[PDB]
């Protein structure tokens, strides 16, 4: 549909990991035929896990029908997995969206909404055991695609799959041009973004420090699965 | 606590800032500031609204200052108040950093004279008039000055900063906890690797910005020369 706008919506919730959202937001908002939304129960300030304040732009009720929905992750996912209004919104939008996507533990929210049953998916590495009880077929890849579902565990996975989205919504030339326009050329100085590549001591520390969060998130996950 | 400040200005390219912000805010014993003339809402180039936390007047002496880029850089390069603030902080800061065309703001402030630096590829020709030695690399370091052209270069140099402020184990722990593991599906993030037509088309899209930014740059340079 040429210059018909593509409506792209990010769920913006308390204690979101903001970079999960702000990366794909800035990539996709650089496209002339995209209209991005930051969605919560009402417009207004929403505090990210770091204390950085974002502003939601639309309520659930006023959000237009989305062509792309994206659920970020972060600490705030635990509450969101048992928020019936938010889960109903997500389900409603996902029913007609061209693409359904998530970053990090945002896929656990998709799971809680019933959208991963029998689907290949990933999540943040520390929480990957929580995919199967939500019906997912867990896959360890940076971005996992199953039909129109795209999930990625890493904090910037949405930047990467945003380029895939741009290519399919528009054309490869449009995705490459956004990459060049923004000069997205990552080159980390360390190779510790996976438990399979970080030093053993670093993995040990991260695993130990995440244990209480995983324990609670499992309890939440089992209730969410029971409701499905 | 380590005092870390990002300049948050109208029409900023928000990801330039929000990437390194989320990395550095994950560290122990840091305090991260979003700095503008007064606290309150600041609208990014995409329309996304951010909230400045700290005025120029109230900002503590920073250990790290970071100037992001975006459309709003043009105005900043001819904003004496902003340029003075940046100089005052840079005089004391352990690290002075920028992303994308934020290095042109450092340049306009007189902070790149004789310094190796980079900027967004489409604006790279504007570094030498500001006294810099242009270097075509993703992150360029000259002493305690770190500049990177690409939109996420601050994520990468933030991990370097984390390692030097704390230690490499701490930086790696943050990388693992955030699961920062980029894997782009295209290889067009450099004018050396993008298709020719894509280079041409991106340049055409930037051309009026560059034209204006060139004019601004030559004015900023001439103001420095009179100093």
């Amino acid at each position: 549909g040429s210059h018909m706008a593509v409506q792209i919506g990010f769920l913006l919730f308390p204690e979101v990991q903001q970079l999960d959202l702000t990366g794909p937001h800035d990539v996709l908002a650089s496209l002339p035929d995209v209209q991005v939304h930051l969605i919560w129960k009402e417009p207004g300030p929403v505090v990210a896990s770091s204390g950085l304040v974002l502003q939601a732009t639309t309520s659930f009720a006023d959000c237009p029908p989305l062509d792309v929905i994206c659920i970020p992750g972060g600490t705030g996912v635990g509450a969101l997995m048992e928020d019936p209004q938010a889960l109903a919104f997500i389900r409603q939008q996902a029913a007609r969206a061209r693409y359904v996507t998530s970053v990090a533990t945002g896929s656990l929210v998709l799971g809680a909404a019933g959208l991963l049953q029998g689907k290949r998916a990933t999540t943040h590495w520390a929480y990957h055991e929580l995919l199967a009880p939500l019906g997912a077929i867990p896959v360890h890849e940076r971005v996992v695609r199953d039909g129109n579902l795209l999930t990625g565990g890493g904090i910037t996975a949405g930047i990467d799959f945003a380029l895939t989205l741009a290519a399919e919504l528009f054309d490869a030339a449009t995705a490459q041009r956004v990459q060049l326009q923004l000069e997205y050329a990552p080159a980390p100085p360390f190779n510790a973004g996976s438990p399979d590549t970080a030093p053993a001591s670093v993995v040990q520390q991260a695993r130990q420090r995440a244990a209480d969060s995983l324990h609670k998130r499992r309890e939440i996950t089992l209730r969410a699965a029971a409701r499905l």
